[PDB]
Formats: C-alpha cells, structure tokens, sequence
C-alpha cells in the first residue's frame, strides 16, 4: 500500500469521524426566504443569508447548479433571490443581472420535460410571481408559458386534503410557501422537536414570516449558522447521510478499512431508531420506507437487534408505500426495501409480503423501461436494480456484487432533486471512487498470482488423474476468492480453494461403493498414525502433503501450530463421508477457514451454536425443487448467524460466506464465466 492510498484512507476517515447535520449544498431559492425576515423595524432579521446571495451569483445572472443546467432549477432559484434582493432595495446590480436572465430565460421553461421536476415548484413558482408583481419587478407576467402555471397551481391547490392537512403530520408541511388561507392555530402543533417543518427552511421561514414563533426562529438560526449564511433545502440530514455513506462503502468493498468509524456511525443510527422507523433527520413524526430500509438492513446486518415490525406503517392491502398514509411510491424507495426484506427471519411476515411485492414492482417497472427515479439523477439507476433483480442476496458474492457496483457508482455527478438541485459531496464522491477502483485492482493482481500459483500446483500433484477437471479447478478459486478477498487474507482464501478441490478428488476416485469409501478412510488413518489400497494411498499421500504446508505456512507467520486440528477435521469428514454418498462438505471448509485466521478461534467448535450452525450448513451443501429447500434451510442460517456477539461473529459470518458460495453456485453455476472474467481478469476503469 503506497502513501497516497494510505493517505486517502486518512481523509475518509477524517470525514467520517467528523459527520455532524450534513454535508448537504446550499440552496439559494431556501436561502432567499430565509432572507424575506423581517426582523421587526424592516430590516433583514438573516443579514447572512442576504449578503450569501449576493455573492453566489452565476456569471450568467442565475442562482442554482452550476455543473448541471436545469431551466425549473435556475429559474425558481434566480426568481426568489431577486425578490429577496428587490425588497431590501440592496445589490442592484446583481439584482438586475438577475431580473436580465429571467427575462430572456423564461420562454425556454416550456419546454423542458416535467420528468425531473422539483417538490412543488407548480405551486411555489406562481406564489413567488405574485411577491414579484407587487413590489413592480419588470418581468413577463402574461407569458404564454406564465398563464399556464397560474393555472396549474390553482388546479393543483384543489387535489390537496386541507383537512388532513392541519389536523395530522404529512409531506406537505414541507411545501407551505406555496398555500393560501391556512389555520396557523392548527399548524404549529404540527410543527417538529427542532421546531422546524418537516426540515425545510424555505417553509419554516415562510411559517415565521407569518407567526412569528420563537422556535422557528430557533430553527432557522442553526441552519443559518451550520452553513455559514446560506441554508440547504432540507435540515438536518443526518441520518439519510450516516446511512448511505455506510452503504456506498460497503458496496464499493473498501469497507474494511473504515470497520471502526463505520460502527460508531450505525451507533448514532442505532441511537434514534425508533419503532416506527426513521426518515432522513432524527426526531421526526414523519417517516419513510426509504430511510427506514437502508437503516433496517445495515443495521441487522451487523448484530444490532432491529424488528421488522416497523414496517407496519407503511402498508396497507398487500402493497408498500413511501409515507405512512400516502399514496406515494418511488423506484429507489422499494429497491431498498426489496434490498431489506430480504433479511428476513423465518418469523417475519410482514418482510414476506414486503419481498414479494417490491419484487413485481421492481419487475414490471423494468419490462417498461421506467427504472428511473424522478427525485434523483443517478449514472446508472437500472443496473443497479438489474442486478438485485438476478443476482439474490443469498446467491451475492462481496467481489461480485463490488465489481459491478464501481461501474455503476456515478461519484460527484450524482444529483439530489428537492425544491432545487443539491448534492451530497460525502454520499457521491470521486474519491471513493477512485480510492475503490485502485483498492479493487490490488487484490485483484494479487488474485492473479495466487492463481498461477494454484494452476502449477494442480499439475504438480497430477490431480487431473484423479478426477478434477479444469473447470472445476477455477471455479473453486473463484468462488474462494470472491468471498475472501483481502491480500492479506491469502491463508483463508487458499486453504478453502485446495480443501474443496481435494475433496472432489476424493468423491470422485473412491466415492463409489460403501467400501471403497472405507478403503480410502483406512489408507488416510494408516498413513496418519506414523507419529486398491495402493491408490488410495497416493491421494492420502497428496491431501497429507498439502495439509502440512499449509500449517506449516502458517506457523511461519503467526507461530500457531494447527496441524494435528487439520487432520482430525479431515477425519470427521471421512467418517460422515464413509457411510453415505457426499456428506458434510460445508462443515469442513468453515473449519479449514476458521484455523487459518490470524488469531486463535478453535474455542467454538465446541459451542452449542457453532454445531447448531454446522447442523444447517451440511443441509444446504449437497451433491428447482432443492432450490427451494436450500433457502428454507439458509432462513434458519441467517438468523443464528447475525444475531452474535461480536467474540463469535468472526465464526458465524464465515458459515454465512461458504453458505453463499453455495447458494450462488446452484444459481449461477451453469453460465459464470461472464461473472468470473470481470471479476478476476478484467481491471477496473
Ligand atoms: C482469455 C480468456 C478466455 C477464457 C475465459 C474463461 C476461461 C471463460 C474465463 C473468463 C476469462 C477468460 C480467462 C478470458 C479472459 C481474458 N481476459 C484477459 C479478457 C480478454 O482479454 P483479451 O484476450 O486480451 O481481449 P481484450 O478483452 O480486448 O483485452
């Protein structure tokens, strides 16, 4: 590993060390109702936010994105910065720049599709036309494209459930500024614990304007003062940023190296979790299946005890939706839960249904092209979901899964759609990127090495003759190495690759009949105890060799010596082996695996639950309808195996990882050399 890589590290851990609201973009159209406050004697109550907008001003006259040009998005951003900088009479000549391209600029905005089209805009836009109008801002008001949307929004007002409304928490507290006769009795008791609605500062400042709270005033002056004069379009975020940070790093493989930092991240996630759920901000009365799933996931995942019960809310007549009580559903909404539901305990119902549905959803919104989520611009939306559509949780591989994903991951190109455009420089960032690209290639040069290595020793020890072919050869590195991945994790990936090459030279050579087993079993002990028949003698001869240099190997490194542990877990094999056809194959690699990590485990293979789980792994390890009952039994394995403290975890997931090999060799195993060409002989970029 080179200094810049390690330093790269650095820097990534200094950002997750240092997470606080959010790393969210200021949002000019936000920061322009923020700046509408009267303090009282008429002057700007948020000088800050004033003196923000006169300084960011494109060269173009517009506020908005700079890296990406959207007409709804610079027109609603410039529209609201002149009318805050037009009624303090301040910053005339930014102002007037700004007045110059709405002008020339609002003809255009007919055309542009409605596809990604921000919150609310058909009912904000005209609201801000109005204020406009009134303070003698010259702009074309009868526009044949303007007329329109006076319209639309007056058609628009009429859908909405004013009742509800005022009487219940909804999305809509997140869009006020755009609504009429409101009972601001009935409103603020809606209002949220950081006296905010629904963490939107263009709304809670529009409230204010209007009540005059001393919590949204409260509010409004932490978000001017987190930010440095301007505000986002949506405060806090942080528990939508702490959960996908976690989640782009995992899928990017690079996780490992952040395991500490990561986990007083899913600590503070753990912390306000709630019942219900979450939504991207802590302490809210207002939640979403989106959050609330990616939280789920990463969360049970790694032991904390999470229920699914919390999924409840958001359902109702078989289906799933975004909101509690709303009838909104979004692409990447039910990917996450399609994502989630898939860590089902073999109790969980409600993740049965959850599962079946995004399922078809996901589904049918392929076989119409519509993989596309209007709320975010991503590099590539549908392969993402492609995979998960193919690819089961069950049958994932950590490099196969990563390979994909670094190709797919668009960086700082990624874009938020709200009220404007925003990005998440922590969330979507090149660095990562390049961070993974340069990490994936690594061991996958080391992969490339290692499997020279294996080939010559495969030739070394004739094992052709004895009944491995090449095929199996390299799918029994692949699937070593595609789960254990790390260079500095050689010893694990190896011994599982040779043991289960070995154990098909083995079945295949004198698995026959119900003494040939024996004969080979006998021949393996004869030889042991030194502290036809001639055959099986030069295997045994073969499997001892290997298994002395491996131990050996590792007594070189770490001073462990394992060998007697490798004979007698060869042994048990045989013994269940010897009686039937093909038995307990799964067992023996998690063993092989165990006794070659750095430090000493060998305590649990006693324990209640290491045979519990060896029980399971032998049931799903065998030589459409199995299928079926492999999933049944892996149910059974997830539960016992996540559900650990973290002395035994090391044990359990690596009952989980060989399961999996498993599970995606009886998925995949016919057609994987497009799989295995990527993923261990193509470099990434
Ligand atoms: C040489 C290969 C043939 C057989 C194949 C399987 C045995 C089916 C397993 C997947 C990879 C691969 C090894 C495969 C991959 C070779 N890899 C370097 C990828 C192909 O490389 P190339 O011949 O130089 O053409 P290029 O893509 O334009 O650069």
């Amino acid at each position: 590993n080179s200094n810049a890589f390690k330093e790269a590290v650095k820097s990534v851990k200094t950002i997750l060390r240092n997470l606080t609201d959010g790393e969210i973009t200021i949002s000019a159209y936000d920061t322009a109702w923020v700046a509408l406050i009267d303090a009282g004697d008429k002057t700007p109550a948020f000088p800050s936010a004033v003196k923000w907008i006169a300084e960011n001003q494109l060269s173009d006259g517009s506020w908005g994105d700079a890296y990406l040009f959207s007409y709804h998005d610079r027109l609603i951003n410039t529209l609201a910065c002149v009318v805050a900088l037009r009624s303090w009479n301040l910053f005339p000549h930014q102002c007037n720049k700004g007045i110059t391209f709405f002008r020339e600029n609002i003809g255009k905005l007919e055309d542009e599709n409605d596809e990604h089209m921000p919150i609310g805009f058909e009912v904000a836009f005209p609201s801000l036309l109005e204020i406009a109008r009134g303070i003698n801002i010259d702009v074309p008001y009868d526009s044949p494209v303007l007329k329109d949307i006076y319209a639309k929004k007056e058609l628009k007002l009429t859908r909405i459930p004013k009742e509800i409304m005022h009487k219940i928490p909804t999305t809509l507290l997140h869009s006020l500024e755009g609504m009429r006769d409101l009972d601001w009795e009935k409103l603020l008791k809606l209002q949220s614990q950081d006296g905010s609605f629904l963490f939107s500062p263009s709304s809670t400042a529009f409230a204010f304007m209007q009540t005059r709270d001393s919590n949204c005033l409260e509010y409004l002056r932490n978000a001017v003062k987190r930010f440095n004069g301007g505000v986002p379009n949506v405060f806090p975020v942080d528990l939508f940023e702490h959960i996908w940070i976690v989640d782009r790093l995992q899928r990017l493989g690079i996780s490992r190296y952040f395991e500490e930092e990561i986990k007083e991240c899913l600590d503070y996630v753990h912390r306000y979790w709630t019942d219900n759920g979450i939504c991207w901000a802590r302490c809210s009365h207002v939640q979403d299946i989106d959050d609330t799933a990616m939280a789920f996931r990463l969360l049970r995942q790694h032991g904390y005890q999470v229920s699914a019960d919390v999924f409840k809310n958001f359902e109702k007549e078989g289906e799933f939706f975004c909101f509690v009580g709303q009838s909104n559903q979004a692409v990447t909404g039910m990917f996450n839960l399609y994502r989630a539901s898939q860590l089902a305990f073999p109790r969980e119902e409600i993740l049965k249904n959850a599962k079946e549905f995004s399922y078809n959803y996901l589904l049918e919104k392929r076989e119409r092209e519509e993989l596309i989520d209007k709320w975010i611009i991503m590099k590539d939306l549908p392969g993402e979901i492609g995979f998960a559509l193919e690819i089961p949780w069950y049958a994932s591989l950590p490099r196969v899964e990563t390979r994909f994903y670094i190709d797919q991951y668009g960086g700082e190109n990624d874009v938020w759609i709200g009220k404007t455009l925003y990005r998440m420089p922590y969330v979507n960032n090149n660095g990562y990127l390049e961070l993974a690209k340069q990490d994936y290639n690594n061991c996958q040069a080391q992969h490339q090495l290692e499997w020279d290595i294996f080939q010559k020793w495969y030739e070394e020890n004739r094992l052709s003759e004895w009944g491995v072919r090449r095929s199996e050869l390299l799918e029994c590195y692949y699937l070593a190495a595609a789960t254990i991945f790390e260079s500095e994790r050689s010893h694990e990936r190896m011994v599982w690759a040779k043991s289960s090459v070995l154990v098909k030279a083995i079945s295949s050579s004198f698995g026959e009949s119900s003494d040939s087993r024996r004969s080979f079993s006998d021949q393996f002990h004869e030889y042991i105890a030194n502290a036809g028949s001639v055959q099986a003698s030069r295997l045994a001869g073969v499997l001892i060799g290997t298994l002395n240099q491996m131990s050996f190997d590792l007594f070189m490194s770490h001073g462990r010596d394992v060998n007697n542990l490798l004979y007698l877990s060869w042994g048990d094999w045989m013994e269940k082996w010897k009686l039937y056809g093909d038995e307990g194959e799964g067992e023996l690699m998690v063993k092989m695996i165990i006794l070659m990590k750095n430090n000493d485990l060998t305590n649990f293979f006693t324990h209640t639950h290491f045979v519990r789980l060896a029980e399971i792994i032998n049931r799903i390890c065998l030589p459409e309808k199995t299928i079926k009952s492999m999933e049944k039994e892996m149910g059974k394995m997830v539960e016992l195996a996540l559900s650990e403290s973290d002395t035994f975890r090391d044990v359990s997931i690596t009952f989980l990882d060989v399961a999996k090999a498993f599970y995606y060799f009886a998925l995949c195993g016919d057609h994987l050399q497009t799989h295995i060409s990527k993923v261990l002989f193509q470099k990434v970029g």
